[PDB]
């Protein structure tokens, strides 16, 4: 869920979710449309996807447990939904860390209507 998601964001990037992350470019945040602005925002196009895979789950509000194993993030055992939650989550904890280079200020607050074009999972 949200609250695992925004810990594991935290502890990765030192960023809060709220607000670095949920209205960021293109698809980080509510929905999204066009083409992601930068890796970042790549990193929530992925995730939005790979929730995407997930019809019968519901990752906003399903709890799952992880643990970190020296810096190393392990999704622990738990139905089939958190497991596949868990490991979408993961994976843009892990972009994200791998982008912060790039994280760009100018694309906080990003305006709809900037978004333009199309892009398939
Ligand atoms: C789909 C959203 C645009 C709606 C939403 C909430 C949200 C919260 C409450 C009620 C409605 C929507 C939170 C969110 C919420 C709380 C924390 Cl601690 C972190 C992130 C986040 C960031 C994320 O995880 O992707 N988003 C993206």
């Amino acid at each position: 869920s949200l609250l695992e998601f925004g810990k594991m964001i935290l502890e990765e990037t030192g960023k809060l979710a709220i607000p670095s992350y949920s209205s960021y470019g293109c698809y980080c945040g509510w929905g999204g449309k066009g083409t992601p602005k930068d890796a970042t925002d790549r990193c929530c196009f992925v995730h939005d996807c790979c929730y995407g895979n997930l019809p019968d789950c519901n990752p906003k509000s399903d709890r799952y447990k992880y643990k970190r194993v020296n810096g190393a993030i392990v999704c622990e055992k738990g139905t089939s939904c958190e497991n596949r939650i868990c490991e979408c989550d993961k994976a843009a904890a892990i972009c994200f860390r791998q982008n912060l280079n790039t994280y760009s200020k100018k694309y906080m607050l990003y305006p709809d209507f900037l978004c333009k074009g199309e892009l398939k999972c």
